[PDB]
């Protein structure tokens, strides 16, 4: 069970989406730690949700999309649709976010952390969460300390 929409979630529905995200990638090889600062990220990109388009801009593929805010949404939709996975889905964007850390894609190493290390790292999620925003996500506004605080949020209240 989880929420894919595009409208931001309550703080209910995100803890529902966020242990769904944490018993997946734990399977693959990701230590909580390094997929709660994943978390407080997500939470301040989309709330948490795989359905949501940046601004609520529904089908404006050169702005934002999902879990992460890929943007272009064209950077993750083109490759859903070559891979034959359904776009607006959590598990396909977990497979990207997998694929990513596979082929190096997305990361850019500004912390002398590489994606490989980050995803087996038991630094606090706070700090883990200021190294994916810098290195991963980049926005235009750097200065959102509050992706901290989220990632110790869900570690806390995440089993
Ligand atoms: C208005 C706003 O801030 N939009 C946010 C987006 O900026 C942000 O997406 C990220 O944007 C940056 C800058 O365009 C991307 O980094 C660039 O990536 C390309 C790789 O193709 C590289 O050539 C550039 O060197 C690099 N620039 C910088 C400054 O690092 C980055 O890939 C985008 N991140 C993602 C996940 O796609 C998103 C996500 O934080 O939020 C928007 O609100």
């Amino acid at each position: 069970m989880v929420y894919v929409s595009n409208k931001y979630l309550t703080m209910s529905e995100m803890k529902v989406n966020a242990q769904y995200i944490l018993n997946y990638l734990s399977s693959n090889g990701w230590t909580k730690q390094a997929i709660c600062g994943m978390l407080g990220n997500m939470q301040s990109e989309s709330t948490i949700n795989p359905g949501l388009w940046q601004n609520l801009d529904e089908g404006n593929t050169s702005l934002g999309f999902g879990l992460v805010q890929w943007t272009p949404a064209s950077n993750y939709i083109n490759w859903a649709n070559s891979q034959g996975l359904p776009y607006k889905n959590m598990d396909s964007e977990l497979k990207r976010i997998i694929w990513e850390v596979n082929n190096n894609a997305q990361w850019i190493n500004l912390r002398d952390m590489t994606f490989k290390e980050y995803i087996k790292s038991t630094k606090t999620p706070r700090e883990l969460a200021m190294i994916f925003l810098a290195s991963y996500e980049r926005p235009a506004n750097p200065n959102q300390p509050e992706r901290g605080d989220q990632a110790e949020y869900w570690y806390k209240n995440l089993s």
